[PDB]
């Protein structure tokens, strides 16, 4: 069993970009949220601005070329295949959702992070206070984020 | 991506029991929870008591032979993998939870339910009243189940 990347540089590419946040605020959240991942592993990522990378990220609403459509504001938020060629490894991000950069709202970085955790071939986790916690809360300050010993323990198990 | 079963007749096999409740129980739990997916699918389910067979049910603590260690009484109850090949399609079950017949405890039948559910290829759903919900939670009257049409919609997307 245990799905997971067969390499450990993987590539990224913002798709497109959802209109509530300016581009640069995207890139930032997005940026983040991978190095919160490349901080405990030996993974790297590689951003691409043409053709196919590994995880492929977009924002798109309702029905939107895969099998899964979005449903809305609310519910779910967004979702993310595990690891494997074409759409496994990719990242949709529900754009009916207003996405933010700060704790009001949905934020972006916060969700993208949970995201590519499943991009990387993470389950959910029984702490509730874990990133990996499968229902999505706001924080009343984004700088008390930080990784649980069950997400740094999990992503480790994988890869190092 | 689409992960589901290229065959509509599986095979199951109870390849050991929990010893909270007396085998026919056990039994009966099982059969109930595959019965709930063929009235509303055109899958049927052949039990095998010996080798191996698509879907393999266990009860186990701690850990258990795979990647993923069970966590003692509370939190995971159980883990169900989605369909293909060898530990692919198997189910189990937290042994050190008290596994019962009835509303208290950690009802066997309706976590049995969801886990096939997983074995079949579903992935959770965002209705609160959802068979397919991420989080358990006992029901005042067992009579009072049904699946949601999410659950119904879910499963007839990936059959027929
Ligand atoms: C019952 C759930 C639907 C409830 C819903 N949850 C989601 O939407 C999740 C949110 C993920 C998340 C969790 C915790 C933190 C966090 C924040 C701060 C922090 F400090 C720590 C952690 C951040 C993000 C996104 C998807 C859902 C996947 C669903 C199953 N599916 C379908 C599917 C299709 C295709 C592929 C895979 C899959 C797949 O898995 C996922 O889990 O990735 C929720 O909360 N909604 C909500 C909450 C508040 C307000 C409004 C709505
Ligand atoms: C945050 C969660 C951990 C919380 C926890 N939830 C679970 O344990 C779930 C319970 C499933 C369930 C949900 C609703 C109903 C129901 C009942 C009546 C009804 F009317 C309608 C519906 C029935 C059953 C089982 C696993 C967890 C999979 C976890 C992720 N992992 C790891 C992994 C490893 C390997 C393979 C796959 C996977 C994989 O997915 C699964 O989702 O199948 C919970 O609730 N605990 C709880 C509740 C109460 C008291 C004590 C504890
Ligand atoms: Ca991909
Ligand atoms: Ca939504
Ligand atoms: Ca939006
Ligand atoms: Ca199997
Ligand atoms: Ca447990
Ligand atoms: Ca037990
Ligand atoms: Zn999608
Ligand atoms: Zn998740
Ligand atoms: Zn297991
Ligand atoms: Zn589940």
């Amino acid at each position: 069993g245990i799905p997971k990347w067969r390499k450990t540089h993987l590539t990224y590419r913002i798709v497109n970009y959802t209109p509530d946040l300016p581009k640069d605020a995207v890139d930032s959240a997005v940026e983040k949220a991978l190095k919160v991942w490349e901080e405990v592993t030996p993974l790297t990522f590689s951003r691409l601005y043409e053709g196919e990378a590994d995880i492929m990220i977009s924002f798109a609403v309702r029905e939107h070329g895969d099998f899964y459509p979005f449903d809305g504001p609310g519910n779910v938020l967004a979702h993310a295949y595990a690891p494997g060629p074409g759409i496994n490894g990719d990242a949709h991000f529900d754009d009916d959702e207003q996405w933010t950069k700060d704790t009001t709202g949905t934020n972006l970085f916060l969700v993208a992070a949970h995201e590519i955790g499943h991009s990387l071939g993470l389950f959910h986790s029984a702490n509730t206070e874990a990133l990996m916690y499968p229902l999505y809360h706001s924080l009343t300050d984004l700088t008390r984020f930080r990784l649980s010993q069950d997400d740094i323990n999990g992503i480790q198990s994988l890869y190092g």
